[PDB]
């Protein structure tokens, strides 16, 4: 089997990108966001505080006749940048762009934090990392993916995500007509259960390579770049009135700059993300200050290569037994 399903920024900057994915039966169709760096399938349901759900849409089990509660299970968890959320556990029928799962570990919210309650387009996520960090307890649950993987074609699955424009997730075969040239392929750690690589150097703009091992993590769910303190540095000294703001947060400049690109190293291969993709836009409205796409990871413990990174690039995320990256310019 494969599937095959749009994946669309959820405002002008690419804060995020959401899927629809369907769920029970009849089909409920929520919004999700796909998650390379968690592996918790959860959803604002009928069981979130009803003050922590302001115009997502919910998952409604009891209209479900394939959803089954599993008993005494709960979740809990909290993300890279603060948010949290937990609850139960049902089992159901879930498909993403016509691939089918039965059984399917989906969490219920009870609770969430703020900042998934401020944002209205996102009705859960959809973790994609190794099932080792799936957070259910007592008996931990497998991702999507994990379930599927079986049934697939072949046991990948590809994410392509676009510039201030819709991409694609695919799962169980690799699209040989959206990417140029070849898929280099990397090696991959699972031991922190995230698809951990190392790049091989960087670039700034049209500056020479060098060459040096950055260890990070492929992240759909996370926004931005975030490497390390040098390279940041070395990024930033490009932009005319580009500093680091320790009111704002990171790394700011000037609105009416025009960005350097960036280039990572995929072992002896080169991505390219261009200078506007690194733009954020105004740091308030109105502002002249613009907030930086690539950021400081010196504050996190670990470098992730996030949606600035991977969107400029065809990332095959190969779920053979012994697992492996692929990047292609595209």
């Amino acid at each position: 089997s494969t599937g095959s399903a749009t994946t669309t920024p959820i405002d002008s900057l690419d804060d995020a990108y959401i899927t629809p994915v369907q769920i029970g039966t009849p089909a409920q169709t929520l919004n999700l966001d796909f998650d390379t760096g968690s592996s918790d399938l959860w959803v604002f349901s009928s069981e979130t505080t009803a003050s922590e759900v302001d115009g997502q849409t919910i998952y409604t089990p009891s209209k479900s006749t394939t959803a089954k509660l599993l008993s005494g299970a709960t979740w809990s968890i909290s993300y890279g940048d603060g948010s949290s959320s937990s609850g139960d556990v049902y089992t159901d029928t879930v498909s993403v762009g016509g691939l089918t799962v039965t059984g399917q570990a989906v969490e219920s919210a009870k609770k969430v934090s703020s900042s998934f309650t401020e944002d209205s387009t996102i009705d859960g996520l959809l973790g994609l990392a190794f099932s080792t960090l799936n957070t259910v307890s007592p008996t931990q649950q497998k991702t999507f993916f994990d379930n599927a993987k079986a049934s697939l074609d072949s046991p990948v699955f590809t994410a392509d995500l676009g510039y201030h424009a819709p991409g694609t997730y695919n799962f169980g075969f690799i699209d040989t007509t959206a990417y140029t040239g070849s898929i280099t392929y990397t090696a991959v750690s699972t031991k922190q259960g995230f698809w951990e690589w190392t790049s091989t150097g960087y670039a700034v703009g049209s500056g020479t390579f060098k060459s040096t091992s950055i260890d990070g993590i492929a992240d759909t769910g996370t926004t931005l770049l975030y490497l390390p303190a040098t390279v940041v540095s070395a990024y930033w000294a490009q932009v005319s009135g580009a500093k680091s703001s320790s009111s704002v947060g990171g790394y700011v400049f000037p609105c009416s700059a025009t960005l350097p690109s960036f280039t990572f190293g995929v072992g002896s291969a080169r991505i390219v993300i261009p200078g506007d993709y690194i733009d954020f836009g105004p740091i308030s409205t109105g502002s002249s200050s613009c907030f930086g796409g690539i950021q400081s990871s010196a504050g996190i413990g670990i470098n992730i290569f996030g949606d600035v990174a991977l969107k400029a690039a065809f990332v095959v995320f190969n779920g053979a037994t012994t697992p492996t990256l692929g990047f292609a310019s595209k």
